């Protein structure tokens, strides 16, 4: 979909605070405290009534994802013996979810009530249910295009049947805990090996029987291309700075990813440096799941699927040559993607125009302000 | 807040009761199988939708606070060896909430359908709710003052070898926390008291370190020294002239216990003292630290200037006739400003009341229920 | 058993007492702050021994069945505004077990060493061993007769709400030993057992009257009934009204007592004092006739022991006060009762010579005497 | 203890590289895959065997303790299209290990082998178990000064007494190289001992042994000197307390704001200091008998990698001279790729690493 | 070991019993009642004290190798109210060890007290204890030879890293859940496959690469003695009866052990009979462990190893024509090991002298006789 505002009342930090995202890009830092993290929190909490609409709920019994009791604000005063927690909580998220119609939902919590939701909170996780259904369905001649809602926090990295095919599954399994906080790494390797020795096994067995080519063929074809996107993507990052490049999995080292470098030969990823690493997971985050939500378009999984990523320290692990051509190459990969980003590098803030720049001060009293640089 | 009058229809073993109460003492005289018991719970039944506005009634899970199947009265026919229940239990109430206003309300149950009640008991709901929303005003001029309710019934005993804080322990709104429930609340007290008192030594030990910050730091200092004060004499006006103990306080030496203290002999922990002053000063405790947090602007005369209405089942259990004598004056003069409804079958505790606040409970054959003054 | 005399020194308040007992009631009368739960705990603790013979204790939760340094007497010095510890506690005990035998046992706490006890403290539990080697015999022509011995304390009150498939333990003669000298309650173990009764009772009823003619079970049954009812209705009737303690499936499977006026409710319905009362009879009876099945009915009217009760008078109010001592006489007329009260009701009817008024001394020298 | 050089013949990444360290701060600047990671894990293998010979850790079966298979250089030949597994492994480290007690040892591995060293690192084990028989002693005058070896790695920010025993001093070596520092743990425990000692200063208090009371004072004391020497310079705060009376937390002294909470600050500040506080923690736990300079007195080795991780660049600019005050015996060895880090140090401890097309590895200062 | 007598008082349902065990095979016949299970089982809790001194038996902890409350006698009267329980419980176990070293343990439960033990068990765990400690020598010339204790239930069909090398690990791991009564079948068929692939793996570099045959051919016999010897195990049953033989493991049939006949071929095990299965697990169970035991023997694992093995119900899911059959295979696969096994069927009854028959009965009272038949 899409963003344009946040509004946040009485939340965590802020007693009060008004934020406008940019069409593209945009970059948020904050000099001192926290609040960065607040925003990204209030901006996941307000995308959940989309994902709760695809058969993801409280089954995972995932509690962050609503608003609770610690993250309402509560004011100390050295003059009293007291401690008064200020209510109500309130988000209220603008929006557009296609071109024409602009949309205002508000989630607010009430002291120890549970959570509430306007109307349309709900008219969103029935457009959510819409979108299930239409997919479902395999009796249409027009295919459909799903929405890609990604969060990757700092813990990215703590703890590093499958199919393919067009249908319900395979499908809605993009969405398995696309804004969870823990890593998904594993997932990913397993995936992707299964992939490749998949389409390995297929393009031996094309040698035995080229009869049903114009029915086997098409599926080699499927497999290839979609490497060919990830590929790529991970390419645009890893490639003009560092030099490695084209992932691949080959058993012959142990049955672990490895990758190639002009002069260092190939290597296993398991023991390169930790920002390329880092990039790797970002990107073949975005990407995998990109490919598995769009199958259909085989060639622009990573240039055409639309939707919003969230990404907290966006420059960790980079030296600065390479912190000067990240966000480029992000925009590059995925042309079609809003970012919401939060780095503190000078460096990286001198890449993008001042339109894309959001400055968070807090008072004293909690009133916030995201305010735009002065000079130019 | 105040309640002047109440009526019961089929409800337990009255057929029909009308009662009228003091507006400071009232104590309910009566055998066994009398009835008190019934008009306890038929006023903590009439006073609960007040609490129902607050976010502290949401974790209570006493099943007694509803009307019950059980609560019906069943009449016994002989001829035909038979029990017959006879519908509807209603509960009728009226009371004042603020200056110049009189309200009645009613609750009822039939058969095995839910209770119901009327609009009044929704409107001392609503009533809660905006008082709930004005306490957790920021910058407010005017002050709150919140009232006290408070039922001590039979599970507040505390019998032998019967016996951190969260961010809702600090709150105002936490004096209704288990209010009206059948429950027993010593530990909130114990560590409440623990607290404040860890604190006051801590200000204490840094004023002794650097005598050099003595200047618009000292107000939280006050403040609790202001609050131990007003409890520990609240809970001496019961105990002292009689028994000789006082001073209940925090000793970390007796491996972090609550202590009180005698002339002639020592420094005891609490929990090693006799059953009669232990009951008590749990009693007292129960309603001196709700008093002191839920109006903390007075900040000396929490006990002294907090109205409200507070119940007691078997006010003179385990105390002595001499020590029986004394409870009903020692409770108005530690507490001015409190309605209390008290019961027991002693004559050593109408020894120095007035004829005007003893209620004798009487009752026919048929089940019509009387509560008269004595002659 | 008895217990005749008790010696205490260094206790909570007492740096010295001696106290006597009478052979069947004996009360202690004081005010608050004098010692009388300290004298009741006094006698569980030289109890014990016989218990601890037995293989029903390995089960005991309790940590006030021994002496502890909270036990050891603190004297209050004012010059120093300082408390001393003073050592060591001893409590000694005088009584009589079986026939033409006198014994004298000592217990003793020093400092913060464990406890330890002499060797005619350990007798008592190579008799209780021997007792329950007696009762696990096959084919033995001599009979088994064992004693009750019991504690009823603050613990055993029945507050609003409280509300507190047997297993093969709770058909054995030593299952009366559970729990006997603990600061809990045992309202569960009596609705267990006493529902079991019932619905055995009820089965046999349906099966005789299907096929009209097994015939002991039911009589021994109906008989104990008989004898725990009995034993309610000695204090429940006379001044309440209240007697008949049954077992009701039509009432979702409660246990409902009948009135006279009334109808027929279920005792958790009921008053404090009926409750209380009812609870406090009960513990004795079902005791009595689960430790010696071959009275078959005179197991509460034929039962030698000792019973301890702690402020028999809660919840009664005055005129059912004045009957408390003489419906337990009536009840149990063979049990040694050890009670404590401070009112004067319960002392209407009651000779000098079971009255041990209480008192002491500026430096803590204790006196139970007779009054006049 | 100290480290004066090091040399490495075909490792992960070099063919051959001679560097050589400074006596009290080294910092080597490269970006990515110049080999920084490399050399710090070098420098700790070299000092495994002194941690070996404490019967602590053959529990954990950790496969990094020692050179594998995957350390071996690959040399890429770009016309056979293989790689070839060159071999040996080679790690050479000279130093001092006590007054005037130099030595150099090696550790190798060739092919397949399991690594073998020479005998110089058996003495330094056999050392390692003379040292911990002789704190084991209960009666001796005698007194014993252990060093400090610990590794904070990339791996850091993710998951009871103090008297002078011989467990006391052994805890300080647990864990001593997957050390984890992270704001938890950290609050926990400073919470528990301000906690006691709160508990033993009413107790003195209210009714006017010791030996228990003492040890957590001065643990206190050194704690808030280093975390002081961290923060006192570029703000105000001081003095780390724990406070029951502002809400049960961790609150810290400003001289014209008054208080304020720990929980306020940013993620980076409060790792930080909790960096610096187990620091000084261990440096107590270690050396008891000085119990106020333990952390400005111990002397050994530290090994921190990315020592600029999560930190605004205002912090970036004293975490250097911080770290050289608040512990003025320890040697460091740090590796940065940021400029802001070096904006403050001088060119001795700077160890820039080169590596030309074959593996020819260099680590060079600036020219000026 | 051995043992020669057992005597039981006030267990599960005999007041009193002595019972003799034949030397190398004894058969329990009981027309009515669970006595077989409970002899069975008071000869297992008399072998506990060995067992106990492995370390090995950490993996178990199940609470039914000691006398529970619930193995004493209740004692229900129809006249009475009371139930009573009869004490003490004892089992007495007279034996042989060390080849010459006659004893009699005894094991007794007093009521609600922990199990009670003479000097005798204690000599026995102390004896284990010892052997452990000799066996985890390495440098030692003279070797030692270990006894088997396996117990095998009727409940071993439900359920349904490695080494070989001499050393103290792979010579106590054969004791792991030896008494158990849970089926172990998984733990074989991992290491036979472990085995089978790993002799494979050996073979394929040793003629691919002769120089690499320098002494690699010992553990190759090693580890073909091993297999030869437990396939001869499972022929000694299977072959003359039923015509199937020399069980093998391949990759061709999806990973899967395979069994072999004349006249059908290679068919996968898991698809044949129910009773060839039974009696493979049988025999595998015995075999693995017997020669895990004893690498050292290194011919004859199963033709020396020496030891006490307890079936229930040997003759399940076995038709007539091998009912005949299975006592004198059994005693011929392996001819130095006693046996206690517990059946019904008159077929089995025939096969065996009248000196290894004992029939088990019980009067009013519960006491016990075992008796042996006067004719042939
Ligand atoms: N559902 C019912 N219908 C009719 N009578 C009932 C019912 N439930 C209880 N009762 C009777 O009503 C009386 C209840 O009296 P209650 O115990 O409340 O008063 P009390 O004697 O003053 O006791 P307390 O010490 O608890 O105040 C008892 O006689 C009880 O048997
Ligand atoms: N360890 C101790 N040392 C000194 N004095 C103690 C100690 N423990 C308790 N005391 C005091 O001695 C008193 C003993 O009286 P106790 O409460 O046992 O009897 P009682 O007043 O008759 O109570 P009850 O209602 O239980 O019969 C305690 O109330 C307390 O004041
Ligand atoms: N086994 C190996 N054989 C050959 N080259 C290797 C091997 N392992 C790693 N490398 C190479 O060595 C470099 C790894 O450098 P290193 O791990 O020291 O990282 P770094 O840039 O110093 O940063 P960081 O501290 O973040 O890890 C990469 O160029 C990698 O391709």
């Amino acid at each position: 979909m899409r963003i344009d505002k946040l509004s946040l009342l009485n939340f965590r930090c802020f007693k009060q605070l008004d934020i406008t995202f940019d069409e593209h890009i945009t970059i948020l830092v904050a000099p001192n405290g926290a609040g960065k993290t607040t925003v990204l929190d209030a901006v996941r909490l307000a995308l959940f009534p989309f994902i709760r609409g695809f058969d993801a709920s409280l089954y995972v019994k995932d509690k962050s994802l609503a608003i609770r009791t610690e993250d309402l604000r509560l004011i100390y005063r050295q003059e009293a013996l007291n401690m008064e927690m200020s209510s109500p909580a309130k988000i209220t998220a603008t929006g557009e979810w296609a071109s024409g119609k602009t949309a205002t939902w508000m989630l607010d919590k009430r002291g120890e009530q549970p959570p509430h939701e306007d109307k349309m909170a709900a008219q969103l996780t029935r457009w959510g249910e819409q979108l299930q259904k239409r997919v479902r369905e395999e009796h249409s001649l027009q295919q459909v295009e799903l929405p890609l809602m990604l969060y990757l926090g700092t813990a990215r990295l703590w703890y590093q049947e499958q199919r393919l095919d067009n249908s319900a599954f395979s499908r809605l399994s993009g969405y398995d805990d696309c804004l969870s906080a823990t890593s998904n790494y594993k997932q990913f390797e397993q995936w992707y090996s299964w992939l490749w020795l998949s389409y390995r096994e297929h393009q031996i067995t094309q040698l035995e029987s080229p009869s049903a080519k114009l029915k086997e063929g098409v599926r080699v074809q499927r497999m290839k291309e979609a490497i060919q996107a990830i590929q790529q993507a991970i390419n645009c990052l890893t490639q003009q700075v560092t030099g490695w490049h084209d992932l691949e999995y080959s058993a012959s080292h142990n049955q672990q990813l490895v990758m190639s470098h002009p002069q260092y030969g190939k290597i296993p990823l398991s023991q390169l440096s930790d920002g390329l690493r880092n990039a790797v997971a970002m990107v073949a985050d975005i990407a995998f799941r990109c490919v598995k939500l769009n199958p259909h378009l085989q060639n622009d999984a990573a240039l055409k699927t639309q939707g919003i990523v969230l990404i907290d320290e966006v420059d960790m692990f980079l030296h600065p040559a390479w912190q000067q051509q990240i966000i480029q190459s992000l925009r590059s990969a995925f042309p079609q993607i809003q970012f919401i980003v939060t780095t503190h590098s000078p460096q990286v803030l001198s890449t993008v125009k001042r339109e894309s720049i959001r400055l968070l001060e807090q008072d004293e009293n909690g009133n916030g302000k995201a305010l735009m640089p002065l000079g130019a």
